[PDB]
């Protein structure tokens, strides 16, 4: 690597870990479109297992982007409309508040207050159906954006169902094949266990739990290459040879609503670049984050504008990631940790590295 990116990367990432006390960390950066790895510390501290080009991580909330992207394909192929009411694909889903509740809605989070969580006792499908018939907005659709897994989970799970596939079947198909994404999983094979850190918790080494919607909302593993790889893919769409696949990249970056400095899209999250950092930063604070905010739609969406700063945090109990980039920049950035740090630190430490770079 040209040691003006060696130097910011270490520069910067040495102090994170020491403050946070990080076990492990796996950082990638894109520039001019290359990609350059760095490691640090340990997978696995008890069987002094190092981090590696190779190592898994739970990438939490950043599974989000995948199944954003999945959705826009499933759009690109005329499965779905985003402007489709959410009954014409669970006509089980009778109860009133459900009328002009739309895909939309649910991929970004303006439902009208769809829990952060899905409940630990929701399991079977009849279960899911029970929660979702019962639960009460407490706003009209499209008024107030709050993050939540039973959001974009169901928006996974509904824009899958006419393909015929599973929702992990279409994520391997139509968007991990495709872009070479050869080590990143919805459930760790055997044959991978080697490669799969541990998250570290309070000092205890954890894997993220079985839950409701979990592969929608927060089930992805995956390497700093082929994370590295999902950011190429979606800097640059239009290398894409798989048509619906390429527009599925660019309709998940279009900006659906607006709220404060940031826009909405299919799982990535936008702003204007440049960007004040203390706006990305403390915005990304979970105090700013999960709160419940009113949103302005934009009518008709913006195309995915280039001169944005694209980006997602994303949490399990035992790992902390953060994925940005500047697609007029070709440049960008993966973190990867197995310990749950604060999102301003991450942010930090992102936009350190690419303002230096940019
Ligand atoms: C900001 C946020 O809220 C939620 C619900 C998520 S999550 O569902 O996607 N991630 C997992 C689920 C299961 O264990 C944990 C434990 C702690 C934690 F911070 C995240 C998670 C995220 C995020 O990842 O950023």
């Amino acid at each position: 690597a040209p040691q003006q990116i060696n130097d910011i990367v270490h520069r910067t990432i040495t102090p994170l870990i020491e403050q946070q006390k990080i076990p492990g960390m796996a950082v990638a950066v894109i520039y001019q479109g290359k990609p350059y790895y760095f490691t640090w510390g340990y997978a696995d501290i008890a069987k002094k297992q190092p981090v590696t080009q190779q190592t898994l991580f739970e990438l939490g909330s950043v599974s989000k982007t995948f199944t954003g992207v999945l959705g826009g394909d499933a759009i690109a192929r005329g499965e779905i409309k985003l402007s489709d009411p959410t009954t014409k694909y669970w006509p089980e889903l009778t109860a009133k508040q459900w009328n002009g509740i739309t895909l939309l809605h649910l991929a970004t989070y303006t439902a009208g207050g769809l829990p952060l969580q899905v409940p630990d006792e929701v399991k079977s499908s009849s279960d899911l159906l029970r929660f979702y018939q019962n639960w009460q907005p407490a706003w009209a659709p499209g008024t107030q954006r709050l993050y939540a897994n039973s959001s974009i989970g169901l928006f996974g799970a509904l824009a899958v169902k006419p393909s015929g596939l599973s929702f992990e079947q279409a994520m391997q198909t139509r968007v991990f094949q495709p872009l070479k994404l050869n080590h990143t999983w919805i459930n760790v094979p055997p044959a991978e266990e080697k490669n799969y850190a541990w998250g570290y918790r309070e000092g205890k080494a954890v894997h993220v739990s079985p839950g409701a919607l979990d592969a929608e909302a927060y089930g992805v593993k995956s390497t700093i290459e082929d994370m590295a790889r999902w950011v190429q893919s979606n800097l640059k769409p239009l290398d894409i040879n798989e048509k619906t696949l390429q527009q599925g990249i660019q309709l998940a970056q279009s900006r659906y609503w607006q709220t404060g400095d940031m826009y909405q899209g299919l799982g990535w999250e936008m702003l204007d670049w440049p960007v004040n950092p203390d706006s990305i930063i403390n915005g990304s604070d979970n105090k700013i984050a999960l709160a419940a905010r009113p949103v302005k739609a934009i009518t008709p969406p913006t195309p995915a504008v280039r001169a944005s700063w694209v980006h997602k945090t994303g949490a399990t109990g035992g790992f902390g990631s953060y994925v940005a980039f500047i697609p007029e920049k070709e440049l960008g950035i993966v973190m990867l940790a197995n310990k749950n740090y604060p999102n301003p630190a991450r942010v930090d430490a992102a936009w350190q590295i690419l303002n230096a770079l940019q």
